[PDB]
């Protein structure tokens, strides 16, 4: 019943996972939910509701982008009822001290879009994730052995940077990866009183090149959606 | 073999039309051109490639928002060699000079975004449509009978504004329709050396919020498609 | 009787074509304009008004940059009822693309200045000219033979700039000219509902070094008036 | 150095910093045991002591970002600290946050320029190390004291000529108003170290609530203790 | 020669006296300065130079605005050796300890204009006059009894501003006097290493509305920069 | 009392000199004035009362960077009914033209600092000191036969700048000392009505790195404070 997405109250959960892309969240329903069903579809953006050891979990895409990804959470929030977003996403790394197929948390995000300026009258606005999500996913990472980097990321506006000089100041900054939307989703969550996290897995190393194998890249996927709902059943504690 | 793009080099036309909904894209295929074929599916941003009057022409989704869309237009010039880009899309009207189902076309697109500012020293880049195109798709509408407003639109970064008051800024000033990428598909095509054009429906007033029936709805949308092939063939005298 | 013009209402006609120097102003009065007395003479700044094949056309100079020929045009719309102003003027080539002698219209106009973030919310305002005037002085061109090469202008603060490397950026951009004045005429135009051009004769170029004559630059600048009356009477339909 | 006269080694690789010197002195007179002063240049006191056995320092920082970065920027790369906890007060925007409540800045929000100068002019998100942050809420939790986590507002301004902006913040959720977070954080960033934010509410900017004299004194004591329980559990 | 100015070196002396209106530096030249000759008219923007007490002086015209004056006073440094320039003009008041007629002096001027973030890495460029010309023109005054008022003048873009609450902003921080040159004519005095200094008689106010004696007040400030140039040279 | 002064209103001179040091404050108080009486000390910052040859004049330091001696020198304004502020300091110089040891006077002082764009409408405030305190300063080192040098400041954001380029910026503007205190003193002198200066030696060279013995920085600082001691004694004539 909303603009952009055609489901109606009560059909998500009050947790959201959310990749950029439709068909990964369609990989995420069928694969890590328990009996999943399809509630929206509008401009082919998949979202579905599902469990997950009996909770009831939601997942669909943002697309990609900040102003792409403020439309959906704004709606799930604002219209559905949804308390909590997680972005489980992929990410290029900057730094030396990350690598490729590390599992990152985005405690900040940082950003060159003028979103959190337009809301903050021109200040600086420390777009953050929830504390209690961020405490989550790393408990719930250890708990699987896996060491996560909890950071800043950076929300870039322009995938095709006209300014790959930037690069060189996140890695000095120590930013943990860049992707385009967690900045974004951050500032929609203090604007409408909700709690946001984004988690995501090093694809590549903007600085090296560094790659590895497509079986390798999904293995740490699929490692980083465990510890994504594992983390909310931790944080319903 | 690109990595949002699943296509190669000479599938797509060196002219694509995009709506941001990969869904109007298909429709647009179905409908408007011969023989369409599917070109690219990654992220369910459908593209596809068939014939208008004999003219091979493309078509795909863009998604939504600047940042969203300038990944895909620069793909498509840089590395499937696309020479011109007609955004076809809906917007709302701020101005009582525009009426609902007006067509609107962006010879110039002011916005908020800070992309244009990234790429021109933090100075004022003017986001200019092509002329030629502007030109084409006046003379298009005007062969069919079918007037058109031609002016600046307004590429938002936030649909859900949290300044609606910008909207009698943008009113003002004569801005003919809102929507959310003709700024950033401009910069891209004076970035990367190609030409565009953003043509719209108005779907909603702002201020008054006129109203119409689907029928009527579908019919405005049929005509700004006619318009924007029609002005491809012009486009090529 | 304004403070810059002492003319009194019914001296300009509803249309003004203005050159930087007022002594270019005398020229074209004297010689392209039919019964032309002068109408204003404050500041030495030459105005006049005569006709065009019948048809009540006025010319004044408009002084060097932004704030100067925002003045000028505020009051000729204000206080002296002009609907249309088209600047006649010069510029000098930063792109490959343009060559000296050519015509340059800028249907969009870049700038450094800070005015229409002023008027604009600190947003970016693209400083457009009115569509259809464009297009007459296109066809007025054509019709003569000469291919206008129309796109955008940079209006500059600083002649003598402290940053030369900013030529780089707008070569890359395909500026077709740059001039003093176009976006701040656009941006008095939006604010004030009134209709502008600026359609510029290439004097020299920045980037190769080509340069020009004092005969050369003359008879290219006969042309450039040519065109903008013609464009005038088609303007009228 | 030009702004602390001590030597490498006379400071802990921990610091607590409050921003007035007598605080600092406060801290090290009643929370550490045998604490030493180690600086006294511009009277900004900084001294080196023991709590539970585990050396720790605490000095002032003055106010306001400017010369808080001067302090920790010495105290990280002349002096080896690696960690800086800054233990200070604020004043709440938010009627979720209540005068005598203990707050932790993950993030500092400021109206100041200097991360843009840092950043590209971009937004950098001024952020604590989250280990940190951790630390402090479970020592808080150990001792049966709800911390608020969110975001600090770091002011350039104490005499703010737009007293409009706290209701901004507000809306945003700012947790507190104080003058150095967003500051320390850039510099912790900028030189590879880490730093925390905790904050005790001493006044209510939008409602004005008060409170006695003992009752502030009893919540910066309740603060400081967490703060030095904090450094134990980052330890492990 | 330059673009703008059509005169050779040495046709202008080291200092200038330049108001915004041409016909104003042509009345300067013809009833203050002795044997004064015209040495430029390119786009009507005359130029003269002749001598006070025998000391050389030119006078020209800027245009308005912080483009155009930047044009003629840049020139004037880099391609005919001026030292020193002068802006004679006149301003709009919006403060209550400010009135209409009265003598004022940028020390600095404040803008709305990009022109000096463009030069200084956008950071904030304090425009500002030459001291030791400030203080040559506040003695002159004062030994012709008048007490000029130094302080900060506004140079702004937009005569026919769409932000008229910036008065009030200017009348609370205390500006001195609203014209459209200083902050830019000071920018040139910093970038190219010369000295300027912005003297402004107050011809209306913005805020009380008090209109205007013109013309007495008008040569009561000419003779005060004249009288300066003669004691910044001792 | 304030917040940071535990003084009460008629405790300060109507002028007050201020060091950023409070030891500093407590050196001028004990050497140059006559039965100087501590009149605060919140945070150490040391403010003390006494006369200078029969004059009752304070001194008080102010801490270091914008933020800090805004918040003392509002609070002596606004709560202790303070007229003029004399701030007494040491800077850096940039340029070939001031030499170690020079006693420089800001009559404008250029800033890094949002301060006064926060204030300004974000535009450009001239952060200036008051004429009459200027020339009174200047006259006082005349009749000790000190030369001064009379120019701007840079008053900077970070002592340990992550952009040591901006000094040569500064230098070919002229600048005379770099410090961190003068713009925010003015421009909080300007908001509240009041005067203010900034006078300061020069201790060091940010490009030559010039040297000196303790005792001959001794005798310059002697020297800046007799300039400005003798200053506030002009200035009441
Ligand atoms: N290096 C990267 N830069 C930007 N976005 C990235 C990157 N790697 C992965 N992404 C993610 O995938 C999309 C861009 O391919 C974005 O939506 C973002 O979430
Ligand atoms: N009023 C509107 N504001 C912003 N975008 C709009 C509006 N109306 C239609 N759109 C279009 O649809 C999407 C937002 O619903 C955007 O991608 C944009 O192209
Ligand atoms: N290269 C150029 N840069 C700026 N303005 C130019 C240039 N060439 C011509 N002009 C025009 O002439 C004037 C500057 O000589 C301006 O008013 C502008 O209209
Ligand atoms: N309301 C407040 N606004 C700003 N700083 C505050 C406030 N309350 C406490 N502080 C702290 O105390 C000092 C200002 O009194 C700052 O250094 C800051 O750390
Ligand atoms: N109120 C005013 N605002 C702007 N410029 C003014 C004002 N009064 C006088 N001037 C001067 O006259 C011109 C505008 O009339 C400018 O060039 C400026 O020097
Ligand atoms: N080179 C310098 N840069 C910045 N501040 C300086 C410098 N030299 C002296 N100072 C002064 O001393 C302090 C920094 O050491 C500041 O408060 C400032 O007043």
């Amino acid at each position: 019943a909303t603009p952009h997405i055609n489901a109606q109250m009560g059909d998500f959960a009050d947790v959201v996972l959310m990749p950029g892309d439709p068909l990964r969240a369609k990989y995420i329903a069928e694969n890590f939910l328990d009996n999943a069903v399809q509630v929206c579809d509008v401009r082919n953006m998949f979202g579905y509701t599902g469990t997950y050891k009996g909770r009831r979990i939601s997942v669909m895409g943002h697309g990609m982008g900040i102003p792409s990804c403020s439309i959906y959470v704004t709606e799930l929030i604002k219209d559905y009822g949804v308390k909590k977003i997680i972005r489980v996403g992929s990410c290029g790394a900057v730094n030396e001290g990350i690598k490729v197929r590390d599992v990152v948390i985005g405690m900040g995000a940082c950003t060159d879009s003028k979103v959190n300026r337009i809301r903050f009258k021109d200040h600086d606005f420390a777009a953050i994730a929830d504390y209690k999500m961020v405490k989550a996913a790393e408990e719930a990472a250890k708990a699987r052995g896996i060491d996560v980097k909890v950071g800043n990321l950076f929300s870039a506006e322009l995938f095709y940077t006209p300014d790959p000089s930037m690069f060189d100041v996140m890695d000095k900054y120590g930013i943990v990866g860049v992707e385009m939307e967690a900045a974004g989703i951050y500032g929609v969550a203090a604007e409408y009183g909700a709690k946001a996290l984004a988690i995501c897995t090093v694809s590549d190393h903007i600085k090296t090149g560094e790659q590895t194998t497509s079986e390798e890249r999904q293995n740490t996927f699929n490692e980083m959606i465990e510890i994504a709902l594992d983390s909310v059943l931790i944080g319903d504690q």
